[PDB]
């Protein structure tokens, strides 16, 4: 009796271990941030266009001028192999099967190489910079393994303060580990070599990367380039005017600054300044919620909790499932609302409340 | 201790199945949608007009240039031989008994014929389009039979996620079947003729339907015509333009788009744009929210579940008692604001909250 | 542990009969009406105006031009007598020893003369019309025994929606009656005598009181005159218009229209353009909610409930209690916002949330 | 499992005897003052600025002119040995382990000269004044033990309303006492000096304290001198016309009048109108909240019952604790938002919700 994601999430809290769940289900602090994170869809309604042909719809778009099947992607997050086996493949393969890209965490439990030889959808990479040059040993790895776009993850200078982690003392996974940071050399006593071993046992990542860094990236990719983990126009305008092929607006599911406004607090306005690709996250459940973003201007959405929740409960399968219902409730939503083609959306449809 | 509609729902709530009362109270999805038709209302608050002699009072109105004793009318609901026995004809009588209209739906369970022989009142057809040519059968059949306006639902291009007939597999109850479609031919082996019970055997409607087919139907019905489903100032005025005599703001009810913004939001702006009949439905169950309606601009309120209550409770003497109790609620409202004659209402009685 | 009017409530509740104290506790319909006359002084804050001089604090107040104790009446209610063993006398009678004036309702269980021989307080006198003839006899009645302020009350042209005493099947308690119409003649069958029969058979009354009765009414009272049942600036200033000395904002304690706005709502609009005493009821339970109303132009406000329930908790000494409670409150409240004399309060001290 | 204030509190109310629990958690009335105190944090959300170096970040910051580890202040705050054995020594080490101030209240348990002599810290004296000749006695007192600031707390001309102590007849613990009254001469029968013996019997203070009252201190003391207990940034404004070095925005947590607005109400407005240090407390228990307000112009904010939690759970290790866990807080917040200097907050990094 599982018809939308909150099945899912109710489904994956009966089969997780609190600890796991708590990790997953968790936010920031007081966790009035995710909490926000929903509510702000409620401050639009639709204003749907009545008598318009909707016998033929089509949710296929182009999100950085690569057409896929629907504006959604499954965004990168870490340890999945802690919500079920293989959960960084399992989710791959239901994005690549739905015709989406997948976005592999710097912190995943199979390695960049694993996956892209174990599938053949659109693989993105996401970075996190906690070495330089360890940063630049991933990059050409996946440069190399042919993942497309490179995503770089700017809202965790420091950790977040995640009290259900805390109750919980937490630990990763015994059976799990890091794999993309597994095999970075060691013996090397010399000090630069050294410099690195101190920030390999350091859950704390490089809190200096500044603009001047992205510079430093932007020459070292040659691909599609994205920065995720903005919260204001002026950033994501400072980004493409560095390079960026295009920004995600994100805080990050509320898992690291709890009182950090809602993405789609400053949307319209990223979408207008920038002139270019504003993708986002952080709250998305529903397809409702989905469909406002994309009528807002939004390019394309990132699930993060949404599909875990047909992982951690029925892994592969239950992701596939997630993400049939989300297409199916979102193309319910442009035929309800009159719009068949989903680059159609505007902000017309919409109603501030 | 029956004194409002609400005491209606609770009677209903103990004598209907679980099943058929969740298809009647469910609305779609997190049912935010029923729940915003109802707090809608509070926007509004009364400034009563004192010193006004009110000791003769008078709820006569006209709808459509027709004249009626209240400007109410039992709105098209599908299904109503479920809530009660014969219940659509329970419901066109105490309509009739009141001096207000009935609309017939086109999934009754009772036929345009059987009622328009067995009731003399004012009686509406609501049509829904499956099939063009099978469409036309009915429009014919209750224009010969009577009916003196015809009303094209437009909010259902394709059927409403309403989970609690999903946790219920809800099927429609075998003693009842949809009358206005039994007997539409078969064995016609014709192609034309067989791409029509592709569409019987489809609970999925033309979602083809566009403004040019409401030409096609304007011409086909000769008296008034009403297009319900509308939530835009701009979509009312459309509808004029293209013929309508009038039309009906309604989200239906909460059943079809969760996020639809409340018809009442945009019940000013459409009667000062349309300058035509604007009636509206969607959330009524207290005279005051129907004055406050009737105040801002609305020619009439249809009743859905407010009605349904009483017959799902009480068979049709349960709906003479809504109605009943909802015309001595309307009453008693107009004398506390000081507006004897329900034709003088207007904004002035009103404060937005 | 007696601290405030609340502590009188509960101790109120656990002395009457449920059916009693339902009929005073009791609002219209849903009761939105009631819980919002509470609310809506959430939308003021102070702004103390510190280091001024608060060691001489002066409570003492002209209403009408008479000085008084302080900006505080207890307002007219009907049954006091069901609340407690010659409710209307104990009432009286604090008022008078606080030093404050007491309004005998047209439905008391005391008579106009009764009161006005036991008690030498400034009494006033609430009018409520349902027959002509008699309204003048009560009028000329209490204008003869000493009443110094007559108070038309015009929001009961029809009786209120009230479920409590629907579900209660409410009776006026046997033991009581409406003194003020007991020994109004009979045995004339003259029509014009038998055309005041059939209204005092009547819980009905004049729906047809208008303006032009208004007239009629300030001709026949040669002292203060006031209004009360105003909802609007403009209805008001129509009263002073009229001859009224004043007017008193009220939506009856939110027992006759449920979606009735509060008084305060329309409040600060009313003392600007009248320029005339404007007073006011309905939701004061807090010294704070009378000094927000005093800041915002009020002359004075009435009690209706927060006395009440004094008076059906401890009789009496239940009423001097309430009293001494609410004026050593608001002594405290201009204390602390730094306005020694009551007389100065402006809506300088005050910020709307 | 203490990893925030609320831990503390809950950890307190364990260990506190009801009464004392009450007389610390308390408020005003129906305490919707303290509730607003918190929920007015909500009223603006983060805008972090990314991709900025925040791996060198800095609290510290110059208060009046004197720089200190951190925008932070342990609050005066009365009878604090009721909560601890020697509260409020517990309290001043634990401020100067911090490298922040410590206000000694006027009705502390511990003496002006005690602390000052066991404790080396930066103390700053809280004055209330009962009697004017008094209160020059512990001036001098506090001025010749070598305490740097005064502060004159001017929100408690009469006691609040605190009804939890009502309820509980709260009375000051048997073996403590307001040792800065002990010793104030008696057996002196002048007329003067019997003058004030009226007055130290009198849980009242001089209600008369006036601005001209307050030239009167500015003369007789010589450092810096600030003004606590203001709600507007008009009464601020006069502070320092009148002499004051700063002033403390504040509705003393709650505790004096329920319906006082937040001091983070008037705090823009009084930085950009005093043009000097505008200080602030009432409501702070997260680094968020103590951020906002630095981000909106504050120069530093004072704890009231935050750190007194950690005292009445663990005494003085437990304030250690709570200002470990506040700084960490606020260096994560900076880190969050891209501040790491705190003295560059501003505006800037804010959003109005
Ligand atoms: C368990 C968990 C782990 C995450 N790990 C990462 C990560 O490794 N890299 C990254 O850029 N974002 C990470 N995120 C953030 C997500 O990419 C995404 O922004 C967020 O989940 C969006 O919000 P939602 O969960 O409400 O959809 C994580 C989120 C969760 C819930
Ligand atoms: C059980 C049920 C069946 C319905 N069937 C129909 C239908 O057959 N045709 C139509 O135009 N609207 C249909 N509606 C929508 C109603 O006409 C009306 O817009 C709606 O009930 C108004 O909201 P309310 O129930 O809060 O009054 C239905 C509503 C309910 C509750
Ligand atoms: C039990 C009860 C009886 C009342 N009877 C009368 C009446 O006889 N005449 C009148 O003018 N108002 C009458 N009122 C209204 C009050 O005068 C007053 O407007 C109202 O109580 C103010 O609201 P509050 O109760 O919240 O203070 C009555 C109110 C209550 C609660
Ligand atoms: C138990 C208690 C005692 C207090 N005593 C004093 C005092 O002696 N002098 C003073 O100026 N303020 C006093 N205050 C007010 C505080 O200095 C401070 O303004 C207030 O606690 C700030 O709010 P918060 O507790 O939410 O931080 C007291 C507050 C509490 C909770
Ligand atoms: C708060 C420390 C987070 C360390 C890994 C980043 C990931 O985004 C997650 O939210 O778990
Ligand atoms: C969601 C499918 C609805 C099919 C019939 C229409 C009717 O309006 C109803 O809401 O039940
Ligand atoms: C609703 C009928 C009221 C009849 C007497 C008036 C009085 O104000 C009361 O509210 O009880
Ligand atoms: C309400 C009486 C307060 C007397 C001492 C002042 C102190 O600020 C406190 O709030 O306890």
């Amino acid at each position: 009796n599982l018809f939308n994601v909150e099945d899912y999430r109710k489904l994956a809290q009966k089969r997780l271990p609190k600890m796991v769940y708590d990790y997953l289900e968790g936010g920031a602090e007081d966790e009035y941030g995710v909490k926000h994170n929903r509510d702000v869809f409620q401050q639009w309604r639709f204003k749907p266009k009545r008598l318009v042909d909707v016998s033929r719809r089509s949710l296929q778009a182009e999100v950085l001028g690569k057409r896929q099947s629907m504006p959604l992607l499954i965004g990168p997050t870490a340890l999945n192999g802690a919500l079920w086996p293989k959960g960084d493949l399992a989710l791959a393969r239901a994005a690549t099967k739905a015709g989406i890209p997948f976005v592999l965490s710097t912190a995943s439990n199979m390695s960049i190489e694993d996956l892209a030889r174990q599938c053949d959808g659109d693989l993105w990479f996401q970075l996190y910079v906690i070495h330089r040059e360890i940063a630049q040993g991933m990059v050409l790895k996946a440069l190399h393994t042919g993942y497309t776009t490179l995503v770089l993850t700017t809202d965790v200078a420091v950790n977040g303060y995640r009290e259900r982690d805390l109750h919980n003392r937490f630990k990763i996974p015994p059976f799990l580990t890091l794999k993309n940071f597994e095999g970075i050399d060691l013996g090397k006593m010399d000090k630069a070599n050294l410099e690195m071993q101190a920030a390999l046992m350091s859950r704390q990542m490089d809190a200096s990367f500044n603009w001047e860094a992205l510079r430093w990236l932007r020459d070292l990719w040659p691909h599609k380039l994205l920065v995720k983990g903005l919260l204001s126009a002026e950033d994501a305008d400072r980004c493409i005017a560095e390079g960026a092929d295009g920004v995600i607006l994100s805080n990050h599911g509320g898992r690291q600054l709890d009182c950090a406004i809602s993405p789609m607090e400053v949307l319209a306005q990223s979408v207008a300044k920038t002139g270019k690709p504003v993708l986002i996250d952080s709250g998305f459940r529903r397809g409702s919620d989905i469909v406002k973003a994309l009528a807002l201007g939004a390019e394309a959405v990132l699930l993060g909790r949404a599909t875990l929740y047909g992982l951690a409960a029925r892994g592969e399968t239950g992701v596939d499932e997630v993400l049939t219902l989300l297409k199916a409730d979102i193309d319910r939503t442009l035929a309800q609302i009159g719009c068949p083609d989903i680059t159609s959306l505007s902000p017309d449809y919409l109603q501030n409340e």
